[PDB]
């Protein structure tokens, strides 16, 4: 470790502490700018030589981490966790966590290996027949196809060219994982991501949360399972069982807002999907971000800096390089530098995900001020919502009409369900998802699930909760859940599901904040320099304060909470019930084991 970046000595007291910090941050954010700086020069251009370079960013970082940590601890063990200064006892709390760094240098070096190559290979995968990537190409087919052997082709390609090399590799990362935190206190890597919420009960309390949200998603799935077996037919439909899980749109029918054709119960009101309307008005991925933009700086909160649109990846590269497309946001903690990378498509679901990655930079953006360790959310889910919270409203049919993507405007109770519906297909389809992929890795961390049972646990999981099925047989050569971007990459997933609950609290209350006293889902806080205010108050907190305390002053609750969300689609939650009690649907999938055939001639 660079003298200048080691530390001192200092003393072992509250007054030392809070120059201990100082000095901390100082060096901190040159560490992990030449970590970011690393990372970015690879994931927008893949090659052996720019993983080489990250490695060894990432080997510094962790000469730094042990060097401080263990500072913090020789000095203020036994007396941190009673300093006056509450943001120093989270400063401290954080320098002492060591992570990876508690590993020798040669499990480091692996650590460090393994998370590029499984990163290397989740964003090289190819589908050959001539080879389709991920994104654009696999996703266009899962979104637009409707032949039910082309989705099956893409999806069983995918899953296949993905997980079946990731698996060993996530194995070793896993023990590799584990032993760190151990080193920390931790019983396993899963316990320490989910100290991170601070409650002693969060499990139970995401049952409870899922408890109350699960009546909806039944309702949706039977719905939708109805209007595919009028598509595919009762070969590949089972209206008692589940759904197949290559034919909803999304190759992890997380999102199924690409069928919306097949299931919207008005068709002769506006519109809702207006990539069309995009496409032919000349629409690119920078107008897409000049418009989330100008949303925030309406609610006077801060434009994009120039080092924002100079440096980022807001297209896939025409060049040949390789780059990792999936969409993320990142901070090179120097205060100046933020970016998005991304290999945004001109359609109205990338929409949403500029503006969910525009409210990560926002909040790095306001921030930025505060002491790197406090540079996060006041838990990950409030990073993960306030995009979605502003994209709540640019989604209402009045806001699309104000931005000239929608000619007609209308208000009445056919084009509230259409809207509603559409918004279901978005946010209910994912909240099993959202739910389930950390209850898979959780497991996978605590032992017990072993390599021996990953798919099976999967797939026990995927049925479980979303009442989705593999539409060819999987086994324990496959790994599945490898196929999705977040388990190679290391990126925790229950912040999704949190997000997913925590954007309609953050709606409810910026919309009363800025006077609105229409129903919730016609909500639009464009323009609202109160709702700004209050959204401002809550991005320039970081982790400065416990998150239960933040949210309280932001919507007058300490504790996540579904009414919001189920208040948001009353209306249609009780519309889909009638319908299913019409129709005679089976609510769930009682014929649990149920899989499609294979298409007779398949792959030829
Ligand atoms: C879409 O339309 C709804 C419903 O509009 C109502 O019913 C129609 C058939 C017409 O008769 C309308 O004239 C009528 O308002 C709108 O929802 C309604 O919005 C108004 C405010 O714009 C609400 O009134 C307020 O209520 C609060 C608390 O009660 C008072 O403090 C205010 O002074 C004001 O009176 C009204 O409650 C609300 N109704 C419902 C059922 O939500 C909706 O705003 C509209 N959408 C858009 C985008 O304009
Ligand atoms: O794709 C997913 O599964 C989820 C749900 C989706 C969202 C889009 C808007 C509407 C609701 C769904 C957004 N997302 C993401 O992973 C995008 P991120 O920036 O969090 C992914 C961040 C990955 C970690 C990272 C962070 C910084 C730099 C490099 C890597
Ligand atoms: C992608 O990364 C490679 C390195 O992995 C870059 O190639 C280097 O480019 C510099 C300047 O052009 C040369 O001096 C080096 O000799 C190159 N190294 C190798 C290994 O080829 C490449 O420029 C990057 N591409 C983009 C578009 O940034
Ligand atoms: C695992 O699965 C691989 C792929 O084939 C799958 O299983 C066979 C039995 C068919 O049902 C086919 O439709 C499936 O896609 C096999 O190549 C492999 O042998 C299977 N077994 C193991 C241990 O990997
Ligand atoms: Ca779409
Ligand atoms: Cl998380
Ligand atoms: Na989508
Ligand atoms: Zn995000």
């Amino acid at each position: 470790l660079d003298p200048g970046l080691q530390p001192g000595q200092f003393s072992a007291d509250e007054a030392g502490a809070q120059l201990f910090a100082q000095s901390y941050q100082s060096s901190a954010e040159q560490v992990l700018f030449q970590s970011v700086a690393a990372s970015w020069a690879h994931d927008t251009n893949i090659t052996a030589e720019n993983a080489r370079r990250q490695e060894e960013a990432a080997l510094l970082s962790q000469e730094f981490a042990e060097a401080w940590g263990q500072k913090a601890k020789e000095l203020y063990e036994p007396i941190w966790q009673q300093f006056t200064d509450p943001q120093l006892r989270r400063i401290i709390g954080a320098v002492r966590t060591l992570g990876s760094a508690n590993l020798p240098l040669a499990k480091r070096q692996q650590y460090n290996a393994l998370l590029s190559q499984m990163s290397r290979i989740y964003s090289t995968a190819k589908v050959c027949l001539t080879c389709w990537s991920l994104d654009p190409d696999l996703t266009n087919i899962l979104a637009s196809s409707r032949s039910y052997a082309m989705l099956l082709f893409a999806w069983e390609g995918w899953h296949n060219a993905a997980g079946i090399p990731l698996k060993p590799l996530y194995e070793d990362f896993t023990a590799l994982s584990n032993e760190a935190y151990k080193q920390d206190g931790f019983t396993d890597t899963g316990a320490y991501w989910r100290s991170w919420y601070n409650s002693p009960t969060f499990e139970d309390d995401l049952e409870h949360l899922y408890q109350q949200l699960e009546p909806l998603y039944l309702n949706l799935h039977a719905f939708v399972r109805r209007a595919l077996h009028r598509r595919y037919g009762d070969r590949y439909i089972n209206l008692r069982g589940p759904i197949p899980a290559h034919l909803l749109g999304d190759m992890w029918a997380q999102s199924w807002e690409n069928i919306y054709d097949m299931v919207v119960p008005f068709p002769d009101k506006p519109n809702l999907d207006v990539t069309s309307t995009m496409l032919q008005q000349g629409w690119q991925a920078t107008h897409m971000f000049r418009v989330a933009e100008e949303f925030f700086t309406s609610l006077e909160l801060s434009p994009m800096p120039p080092e924002f649109w100079e440096g980022s990846m807001l297209e896939k590269p025409a060049d040949g390089r390789e780059v990792v497309c999936h969409a993320s946001a990142w901070d090179f903690y120097n205060r100046k530098d933020f970016r998005i990378k991304q290999c945004t498509r001109v359609t109205m679901d990338q929409l949403s995900t500029v503006h969910h990655e525009m409210g990560h930079i926002q909040y790095y953006l306001q921030y930025k001020d505060l002491p790197v360790s406090l540079r996060r959310g006041a838990n990950p889910g409030f990073h993960e919502a306030i995009g979605d919270v502003l994209a709540l409203s640019v989604s209402t049919p009045e806001h699309l009409h104000k931005i000239g993507l929608l000619d007609r405007v209308t208000n009445d109770t056919e084009s509230d369900i259409n809207y509603l519906l559409k918004m279901a297909l978005e946010k209910i389809a994912f909240l099993p998802f959202g739910y389930l992929v950390d209850q898979w890795r959780w497991g996978v961390f605590s032992g017990r699930t072993p390599p021996s049972r990953y798919n099976f646990d999967w797939w026990y999981l995927r049925t479980k909760y979303q009442g989705i099925c593999p539409p060819v047989t999987r086994n324990e050569t496959h790994f599945d859940a490898g196929a999705k971007f977040h388990v190679p990459n290391v990126t925790p997933y229950i912040r999704y599901f949190v997000s997913f609950v925590l954007q309609f609290q953050f709606h409810e209350a910026l919309c009363k904040e800025a006077g609105y006293e229409g129903p919730l889902h016609q909500c639009d806080i464009y323009r609202s320099t109160k709702a700004g205010a209050k959204l401002r108050k809550v991005l320039r907190a970081g982790s400065s304060r416990p998150w239960q305390e933040v949210l309280k002053d932001m919507v007058g609750l300490d504790a996540l909470d579904a009414q919001p969300l189920l208040k948001y689609f009353q209306l249609v939650t009780q519309w889909l019930q009638e319908q299913n009690q019409q129709n005679g649907e089976v609510l769930g999938w009682p014929e649990y084991q149920w899989h499609p055939p294979l298409p007779d001639n398949y792959p030829e």
